């Protein structure tokens, strides 16, 4: 049992909801929550423009000393960092993003990450400014995490597609 509350179940590990990431992370506080990163952690907009602007800038502050320290992140790949006021920590994944020209492919590396973490909060990964379908998103999602991942869906009208669509 954990404090994830309002979700839909979709498969046996899978859970989908309509929130802003932002405030079920300052609820629930989890272990993980996900951020939509990319390979500089330069957490401008989107996601990581909001996960970051929440920690007054903290998040950002680590990321760049991370970044100094080990350079850039792979696409595909992750870090994890602190959760700063929001988690315990932030697994930062970089999924591909399409409006740079980058391998959907990576998109099942990108979530394989999440099988390393029990319990994860998360966004889709690639949506939004990142290009790709959602529902694309969605479903390598549940055909990729073994782990429980709990789904925000900023917008409302999206979540709905996603569910009336799932298979
Ligand atoms: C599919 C996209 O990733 C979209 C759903 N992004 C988000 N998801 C959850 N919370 C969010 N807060 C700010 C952006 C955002
Ligand atoms: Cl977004």
């Amino acid at each position: 049992v954990n404090s994830f509350s309002g979700y839909l179940k979709l498969t046996d590990n899978v859970y989908i909801k309509n929130a802003d990431i932002v405030e079920e992370a300052k609820k629930v506080k989890p272990t993980v929550v996900v951020n939509a990163a990319n390979v500089y952690l330069k957490h401008g907009g989107g996601v990581a423009g909001a996960l970051n602007k929440a920690t007054n800038n903290a998040m950002q502050v680590e990321s760049d000393d991370y970044i100094a320290t080990n350079g850039p992140l792979k696409v595909g790949g992750s870090c994890v960092l602190s959760g700063h006021n929001l988690a315990k920590h932030c697994l930062h994944v970089v999924g591909p993003n399409v409006n740079k020209g980058e391998d959907i492919q990576l998109l099942k590396s990108a979530y394989e990450n999440f099988n390393q973490h029990e319990v994860l909060l998360a966004p889709l990964l690639s949506a939004g400014i990142f290009g790709a379908d959602p529902i694309h998103s969605l479903r390598v999602c549940v055909d990729t995490v073994r782990t429980n991942v709990y789904l925000a869906v900023f917008d409302k009208n999206l979540y709905d597609k996603l569910v009336s669509s799932f298979l």
